[PDB]
């Protein structure tokens, strides 16, 4: 049952925040609805969930159009998969957030393809903080330069950072890696305006991510099976 699962995930988020002295409202639950059908998303919507993350552009755009045409208002769609230049226009035209900025060219394409009537597309710069098998995300040493370039794009809004750490079973390493991100996030927040989003943590490392300073957790399986 999707509604029961949302309540259970929101409980674990709330607990983890309270345990480390944070208000549960500091943590956004991003429901990863990739691979789940629109009908299941509609259950989640009926249970109050409003922010959904999609990994593939056409799947995501199809859901977005479906709920727009039902007249369901008030949703926030996050594109959280790797973005190819030949699918940027679809992201720029339909999504509210994109978590995977790791190249200036893709950010500029998104900016150019974003209709002017829409709010600026909220973007996070993706850091490859610890995963040698992934080619997604930049190194931290590239962050200052990329952030400065991205920040000038008027149809984008740089809101913070995202990372997908390498899989890790030890809580200690989960926390230390998440802290590296939180430190980078804090440093960015001092110089840049409206830095408020650290997209960090999934089901298996949710507690360490929240203890370290994440503002947004991405949960898929635990919600949609």
């Amino acid at each position: 049952d999707i509604a029961h699962n949302l309540a259970q995930v929101r409980d674990k988020i709330s607990a983890a925040a309270t345990r480390c002295g944070r208000s549960p409202e500091e943590i956004t639950l991003l429901a990863v609805s990739a691979t789940a059908p629109a009908s299941a998303i509609a259950e989640a919507i009926d249970a109050g969930q409003r922010q959904f993350g999609e990994n593939y552009v056409q799947e995501g755009v199809d859901k977005i159009r479906h709920f727009q045409e039902l007249g369901v208002t008030g949703l926030e769609w996050h594109f959280i998969g790797p973005l190819q230049s030949n699918k940027s226009r679809l992201v720029a035209e339909h999504f509210d957030w994109c978590h995977t900025i790791d190249r200036l060219r893709i950010a500029t394409r998104l900016n150019d393809q974003r209709p002017a009537e829409l709010p600026p597309l909220n973007v996070l710069i993706q850091i490859n903080i610890s995963d040698e098998n992934s080619k997604s995300g930049i190194q931290l040493a590239e962050l200052d330069e990329l952030a400065a370039a991205v920040a000038e794009l008027p149809r984008l809004r740089l809101r913070g950072l995202m990372a997908i750490p390498a899989p890790e079973s030890e809580y200690v390493r989960q926390f230390e890696v998440a802290r590296q991100m939180a430190v980078a996030f804090a440093g960015l927040k001092t110089r840049y305006p409206h830095i408020d989003t650290l997209s960090l943590g999934m089901s298996d490392d949710m507690e360490a991510a929240i203890a370290a300073g994440s503002t947004m957790v991405r949960i898929g399986t635990a919600i949609f099976g």
